[PDB]
């Protein structure tokens, strides 16, 4: 019946439910809204999850799971995994097909299982609260996310037992809490997610039409190098030069100090958004050959900030290549929403403050705002919330090069994504051996007036005189708005296929020059087709 919104964080996750009109964030069995993504292996044999998992890493490195966000659906040989896979204390394996893996006390185990723990855990959050049982599910993921993840991210709670309903976006679900606020309609949103694994920034529509409100994505675009994980990074390493300039010792090398030494820095970042000093007191965090060791300095706010200013400055270009995308200027922007438990700290804040020239707005949780927005879907799709539409259309038409140079229309401007649509075309020449598939986008007819977005090639098409083999195009884009091609010679079996990226943003101010130019340009694109059908519509070499 129902169908609940969870909130997949890298450090945190959270859950939330529509009680009629008003949504409410459940608590977890410890009472908190928010529960650390981390993974343990006792000596015991049992496995801790969360808030207890977060507990016993400093003495269990290798058995104690965190940042699994981070592993789920890649391949080893990526640049970052190596990277990885140095600073990482517990043991990274390959999966048999390549695919990368974790190994804890000798059992090879996939992301997907270990990432179901926390689900059963919200799964059991949920159960505990409904006092039943839940199965019907609507998960989020990162807006940067490809097309081989969200799918695994379906296959993940079904390791947990869920039936996912809906894959939806982070930065989009956060959105959706948002919009309960009355006067919301017709405005544009900037939906900027910077989490513990990456920076995202996207670009959102709020409109509402005839007691509907619409939501649509003007840009997204996101950057693995700028989250909250690689933060805390910048402090690990500065940490041990005023020891070692102190005392000489590197504690780089030393896992169990760097076990206890993350965890003190993790907590008292936290502090730093409301707090202005602290004194860390981790005694006997190690040893030489004189005796024990102790740590007690002294360190307030301000290092930090200079420490870090780059990461805001770098992610900045990635905001502006948001606006050329959406094709908007600041005057259109109309609101910012704070997501995620780091804009607590004042200076991005003031960061962001100086860059737009108004301040956040204070309504939005952001440790829970991503939750209590994927809870919303799920009274869309049981009609809890009513007159409310997700728009996720395309900004142009799509094709393939055809005979005569000419863009034959497979998919119509706005047409809600995703989709799927079969078409048979032929050959051209006498035992023709191969064809050439441009894949086209936009609205003129000539196939040499189009944006080359990429071609390929299909073999193995059978001998014939003119026009007799069989070959099947398929576009998909699917939930992600990555666009799949696909193609097979139905009478040999051979298969071929490629995938196109989803775009970045929608640039509906050279988009709509493009369609009144198309207004006004009508009558000349008939001719050209019609005396190419005048020289089933055929592809060339
Ligand atoms: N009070 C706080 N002050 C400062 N930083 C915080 C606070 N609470 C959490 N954080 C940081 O915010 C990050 C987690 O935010 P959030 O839970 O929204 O991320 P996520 O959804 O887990 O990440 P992603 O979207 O990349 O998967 C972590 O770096 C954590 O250290």
């Amino acid at each position: 019946g129902k169908i609940i919104g969870i909130d997949l964080g890298t450090t945190n996750s959270c859950v939330a439910i529509m009680d009629g009109t008003t949504p409410r964030v459940l608590e977890n069995a410890e009472g908190d809204r928010t529960t650390p993504s981390i993974i343990a292996y006792t000596q015991d044999g049992e496995t801790l999850v969360g808030q207890p998992a977060k507990r016993q890493a400093v003495t269990n490195p290798q058995n104690t799971l965190f940042a699994i966000k981070r592993l789920i659906g890649r391949r080893f040989q990526d640049e970052e995994v190596q990277r990885d896979v140095s600073i990482m204390p517990f043991k990274i394996i390959a999966a048999d097909n390549g695919d990368a893996w974790v190994e804890v006390k000798g059992q090879k185990m996939a992301p997907p299982q270990i990432s179901a723990e926390v689900l059963k855990k919200m799964k059991k959050t949920a159960e505990d609260y409904l006092g039943e049982p839940v199965t019907e599910a609507v998960i989020t993921v990162p807006a940067y996310f490809n097309d081989a993840q969200r799918q695994a991210t379906k296959d993940a709670g079904r390791i947990a037992g869920l039936e996912v309903k809906r894959i939806i976006n982070e930065p989009t679900a956060a959105a959706l809490a948002y919009g309960l606020d009355k006067g919301t309609g017709n405005r544009t949103i900037a939906v900027y997610d910077l989490g513990g694994g990456a920076f995202d920034i996207s670009i959102i529509e709020i409109d509402e039409v005839d007691g509907e409100k619409t939501f649509e994505v003007l840009a997204t675009n996101g950057d693995t190098h700028l989250g909250g994980e690689d933060f805390d990074s910048r402090l690990i390493n500065y940490l041990v030069e005023e020891f070692k300039k102190d005392q000489g010792i590197d504690l780089r090398n030393d896992p169990l100090a760097m076990q206890r030494l993350k965890e003190a820095a993790e907590k008292a970042k936290i502090e730093l958004s409301s707090a202005q000093q602290t004194d860390v007191n981790l005694p006997y965090i190690t040893a030489d050959a004189t005796g024990p060791k102790h740590m007690n300095i002294k360190v307030t706010r301000a290092k930090l900030e200079s420490l870090v200013e780059d990461l805001v400055n770098r992610s900045i270009e990635p905001l502006k290549v948001a606006l050329q995308d959406a094709g908007l200027s600041v005057s259109d922007i109309d609101d910012v929403i704070l997501v995620g438990g780091q804009t607590r700290m004042p200076m991005v804040q003031k960061k962001v403050a100086e860059f737009f020239g108004k301040e956040p707005r204070k309504d939005v949780n952001p440790d829970e705002a991503v939750a209590i927005g994927a809870a919303v879907q799920g009274g869309v799709l049981t009609g809890d919330v009513k007159d409310v539409l997700l728009l996720d259309v395309t900004p142009l038409s799509l094709g393939i090069e055809t005979m005569g140079g000419v863009m034959t229309t497979l998919i119509a401007k706005n047409t809600t994504i995703p989709t799927k649509h079969s078409q048979v075309f032929s050959t051209a020449e006498d035992n023709q051996s191969a064809v050439t598939i441009h894949v086209l986008q936009g609205e003129r007819k000539r196939a040499a007036d189009n944006k080359s977005l990429g071609q390929f090639n299909l073999d193995g098409i059978n001998p014939a005189p003119r026009g007799m083999p069989q070959i099947e195009v398929t576009f998909d884009i699917d939930a992600d708005g990555i666009l799949h091609v696909s193609a097979k010679d139905k009478n040999s079996g051979k298969e071929q296929k490629i995938t196109i990226k989803a775009s970045s943003g929608l640039n509906e101010d050279e988009i709509q020059k493009m369609v009144r130019d198309a207004e006004a340009n009508a009558e000349a694109d008939r001719k050209f087709e019609e005396l190419v059908q005048t020289r089933r519509l055929l592809l060339t070499g």
